[PDB]
């Protein structure tokens, strides 16, 4: 069996993507943000502290024939941003594009940082990363994708991400017609859980392509680039008046600049980043300082190859016996 979603920003930056996904019988449609860093299935419900709840589509589990409470079960998350929710389990069914997953574990949140609050668009987390970051005790449960798994036709979901326009989130298949050139395929190592990787450098603009190891994730729910600061510096090196401000968290540049470009690489492939896709626009609203779509690590702890990198190709995630993450020009 296949599955075919489209997602959309939403918001003129493309700060997030949403992608419908149907819950329950009859179904109940919510708007998910689907993050491959990270692996727990949790919507806004009937169960969520009503003043916590600012305009989002809620999981009503009283009006679905097929919920059921998973008896003791609990979760709670924190994500890198400081954000967190956390709340009750429930079991039932879950579709994505016509591809669907009876017995799914559907976190029931009761209580959502501020953060969420905000985001009236976004009803919840699909978490795509491994099932072993999962956060339901005593009994961890397993991603939307390990469900699917064995109905599949092949264990594979496609990102394909678009830049200030819609994109699709294909299950089981790969679409030849969403990519130019070839897929390079690059190994994946599960260690902490995530979809880790090792790009073989970089290059800034039209300047010499340099070779290095920079091992990181590729993360659907993280927005920026989050790069080495010798990385990040040698690109904002070339941006006339930018700077890294301390009151802003991060490097900013004047919104009259044109942006180079930034290469990153895929074994012996290349992906190119438009400039314009680094353009994250003003600071404030009226402000000439724009923000910058890379930024640095070294408070992270961990590389992330987020949206900005990711909406520029035709993304690969295999789930075989043996993961791997492929790339491809589009
Ligand atoms: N809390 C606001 C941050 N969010 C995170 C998700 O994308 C949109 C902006």
């Amino acid at each position: 069996s296949t599955g075919s979603a489209t997602t959309t920003p939403i918001d003129s930056l493309d700060d997030a993507y949403i992608t419908p996904v149907q819950i329950g019988t009859p179904a109940q449609t919510l708007n998910l943000d689907f993050d491959t860093g990270s692996s727990d299935l949790w919507v806004f419900s009937s169960e969520t502290t009503a003043s916590e709840v600012d305009g989002q589509t809620i999981y009503t589990p009283s009006k679905s024939t097929t919920a059921k409470l998973l008896s003791g079960a609990t979760w709670s998350i924190s994500y890198g941003d400081g954000s967190s929710s956390s709340g009750d389990v429930y079991t039932d069914t879950v579709s994505v594009g016509g591809l669907t997953v009876t017995g799914q574990a559907v976190e029931s949140a009761k209580k959502v940082s501020s953060s969420f609050t905000e985001d009236s668009t976004i009803d919840g987390l699909l978490g795509l990363a491994f099932s072993t970051l999962n956060t339901v005790s005593p009994t961890q449960q397993k991603t939307f994708f390990d469900n699917a798994k064995a109905s599949l036709d092949s264990p594979v979901f496609t990102a394909d991400l678009g830049y200030h326009a819609p994109g699709t989130y294909n299950f089981g298949f790969i679409d030849t017609t969403a990519y130019t050139g070839s897929i390079t395929y690059t190994a994946v190592s599960t260690k902490q859980g995530f979809w880790e990787w090792t790009s073989t450098g970089y290059a800034v603009g039209s300047g010499t392509f340099k070779s290095t190891s920079i091992d990181g994730i590729a993360d659907t729910g993280t927005t920026l680039l989050y790069l080495p600061a010798t990385v990040v510096s040698a690109y904002w090196a070339q941006v006339s008046g930018a700077k890294s401000s301390s009151s802003v968290g991060g490097y900013v540049f004047p919104c009259s600049a044109t942006l180079p470009s930034f290469t990153f690489g895929v074994g012996s492939a290349r992906i190119v980043i438009p400039g314009d896709y680094i353009d994250f626009g003003p600071i404030s609203t009226g402000s000439s300082s724009c923000f910058g779509g890379i930024q640095s690590s070294a408070g992270i702890g961990i590389n992330i190859f987020g949206d900005v990198a990711l909406k520029a190709a035709f993304v690969v995630f295999n789930g075989a016996t043996t993961p791997t993450l492929g790339f491809a020009s589009k």
